[PDB]
DNA sequence: TGAGGTAGTAGGTGT
DNA sequence: ACCTACTACCTCG
């Protein structure tokens, strides 16, 4: 039923009728960097419309600059034109009293000593300390401004590791390169590709045109920008920049949500004072706990792996083959005994095939796969040394386009390693196609699919989609060779129309409701012409946009913090806490915005909530992501890494990509 | 390549 | 303002 949660947001004061009007102040330039006048103007202004809008008084301004550009060299004009009044409900302008907000904070942040400061983030505790180093705590802040027009805070805390010595003094007590190096006077960062005995003078000189300080050597450096042009560095003027694999041998750094939420308010509390704002009141939300899923492989599980001695949901006849590269023989008897007992409590055929070839054998392998593929084998599972990743990619692909998915199990290899290999079987056995789980119930959408553009900001470069349909049938589909940039909306529709006709194949219909899930980061008309494809045909749907971040955190009032929680914020958009884990830190809401449809957001978060617990190569722990998703997630990856263009030996419900 | 999420480092649309 | 990559950590709905 219902509980109520505080979210990491505080409400200070309304605004004032002074900073409710704004100075405006309109730029000409000759002939975008708006932002950039904004900064060089000095105080607390940003960027309204083609003008500026400030809430300091124009006697503290620079109007007359000189702004300097990376292109041309522009003219700085700014010219006061009055006030102008914002209205906090109308969005573009609250925008504008938000940025204001945040200026404001940027401001009042620079302007504290004794604290480590990095834009909107303040580090005020010591957490650790080196041996050259330091981990300070703080937290992530923002301001801004809400409809009923008054300030918002958010804190989050974070921690930030220090280095305190230069590069030189690094190296010097022993430590390794780190990767990553950044200059002692500003914020800029190098990849550190390697050292040069190189001398300075023989470089030193360009450095000496600008300290309180010695140098030391010479540092082969990079710019991330051209990774293959290396520029060479002082090691004394460089800082190196630490990794928790730089100080791996030497800090625990997850929170338990209690002390995140602990230090939250305190952290809340002190910035507070801070501003003057007014005393941080901490906000409360209305949340709604889901109904549990029922996960069902031949009969109920809690987990994936429970199907192993269960029995799997849907089975059908299966051979495997065995891959070895270990310069060992046959099946681990475990594995066997396992395998076979899985397919007992299923009733259904087990296959185990061995692999007589090696991929050193050229076109002989090639012909070996065919003829395993011929006599009906589905997938293979190969037990291998940890493979260098170049090497693990060459032989997946090799694989696959012989028809075969692969799934890869790293040796020495013991019995008692239970996780491991049990996690390996229920990818190898996804890879055969096999429906090892499903949720048992009834759902609005028979069809569910989730669009991946491998987090880019457009589909025009491809992408892909998975979908669940109808038990839990899950499938892939990837877009049809173009290997140029695409209208991103034929992409998306093309995916889609792929998807359908799969479902169409299967039931000899069309689906009645489609829910429809995408990132965050594509503009929403790249789906418009698939909408109106599924209208044509009669198909009712929802788009829904799943944001990994920007979900902020979300603390019982009372209680224990649990799994599906389902929070209504603004009038479309809601958070949903999928996953959680105590020994696991605090969890990331996903933050979810109704797109298109008009299934009320309850339903949605149930369903989406519940295709949560239908990743089937998973046996312990559920993804935050819902399954479509994340597969199309593991998808787009799996592509990239492998190079696939035209894949065709391979059945859409084999997720060859697990 | 077991996997999950979270936690840290950095990144994206002169030397 | 949303996205990505890497590593570490701990644990196994
Ligand atoms: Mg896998």
């Amino acid at each position: 039923g219902k509980t109520e949660v505080f979210l990491n947001r505080f409400a200070l004061r309304p605004l004032n009728p002074e900073e409710l009007r704004p100075w405006r102040l309109e730029v000409v330039l000759d002939p975008p960097l708006l932002a950039q006048v904004a900064r060089r103007a000095g105080g607390v202004t940003v960027r309204m419309g083609d003008g500026l809008a400030s809430w300091s008084p124009p006697e503290v301004l620079v109007l007359e600059g000189t702004l300097a550009r990376m292109g041309q060299t522009y003219a700085y004009r700014l010219y006061p034109k009055g006030r102008r009044p914002l209205d906090p409900k109308d969005p573009g302008e609250r925008s504008v009293l938000s940025a204001l907000a945040r200026r404001l904070l940027q401001e009042r942040l620079r302007r504290l000593e004794g604290v480590w400061v990095e834009g909107l983030a303040v580090y005020r505790r010591e957490h650790a300390r080196g041996p050259g180093w330091r981990v300070l705590g703080g937290a992530v802040l923002d301001l801004w401004v809400s409809d009923s027009g008054a300030f918002l805070l958010e804190v989050d805390p974070a921690y930030r590791i220090l280095c305190e010595m230069s590069l030189e003094a690094w190296l010097a007590q022993g430590h390794p390169l780190p990767k990553r190096v950044r200059n002692a006077y500003d914020r800029r960062t190098w990849e550190l590709l390697r050292l040069g005995e190189e001398d300075p003078k023989e470089l030193l000189d360009y450095h000496a045109s600008k300290q309180g300080r010695e140098g030391g050597r010479v540092a082969w450096v990079a710019d991330p920008k051209d990774p293959r042009k290396p520029i060479p560095h002082l090691t004394g003027l460089l800082v190196p920049v630490l990794t928790l694999e730089d100080l791996h041998e030497e800090l625990a750094l997850s929170l338990p949500w209690e002390e995140r939420r602990r230090r939250t308010r305190e952290i809340a509390s002190w910035i507070g004072r801070r501003l003057g704002l007014g005393t941080p009141e901490a906000v409360r939300a209305q949340a709604y706990r889901l109904s549990i899923p029922k996960l069902m492989g031949r009969r109920a599980v809690s987990k994936p792996a429970d199907a192993l001695r269960v029995g799997f949901y849907r089975a059908q006849e299966t051979a495997l083959a065995l891959l070895r590269l270990d310069g060992a023989q046959g099946w681990p008897e475990f594995l066997r005994r396992a395998l076979l007992r899985a397919f007992g409590a299923s009733g259904a055929s087990l296959r185990l095939h061995t692999l007589h070839a090696h991929p050193s054998q050229g076109l002989a392998f090639r012909e070996a796969l065919r003829k395993a593929k011929e006599e009906g084998v589905q997938a293979v599972l190969v037990l291998t040394p940890p493979m260098a990743w170049e090497d693990r990619n060459r032989l997946k692909a090799l694989l696959l386009r012989e028809g075969l998915p692969s799934q890869i199990l790293n040796v020495p290899l013991r019995e008692e390693e239970r996780h491991r290999w049990e996690n390996a079987l229920l990818g190898l056995l996804a890879k055969a196609g096999l429906q090892v789980v499903a949720l048992s119930g009834a759902y609005p959408a028979e069809l569910a699919v989730g669009f991946d553009a491998g987090g880019r900001e457009s589909f025009r470069f491809g992408g892909a989609a998975c979908a669940v349909g109808g038990g839990g049938h899950l499938l892939w589909t990837l877009p049809e060779a173009q290997a140029g940039e695409r209208i991103p909306q034929e992409v998306v529709w093309d995916l889609l129309e792929e998807t359908l006709w799969a479902f169409r194949r299967k039931a000899g219909r069309l689906p009645s409701r489609v829910l429809l899930l995408r990132d965050g980061r594509v503009p929403q008309d790249e789906f418009a012409l698939a909408l109106e494809a599924l209208a044509r045909e009669g198909i009712a749907y929802d788009l829904v946009s799943v944001r990994k971040s920007g979900g902020g955190r979300v603390y019982p009032v009372q209680g224990r913090l649990a799994d599906g929680l389902y929070v209504p914020l603004e009038d479309k958009t809601f958070l949903l806490l999928t996953v959680h884990r105590d020994f696991r830190g605090t969890p990331r809401p996903l933050k979810l915005v109704h797109e298109a449809g008009d299934t009320p957001l309850e339903a949605l978060a149930h369903q989406i909530f519940h295709l949560t617990r239908l990743y089937p190569a998973s046996g312990f722990a559920f993804p935050r992501l819902p399954a479509p998703l994340h597969l199309a997630d593991r998808l787009v990856k799996e592509v990239g890494r492998l190079g696939i263009r035209h894949l065709k030996e391979v059945d859409r419900e084999k997720l060859f990509f697990v």
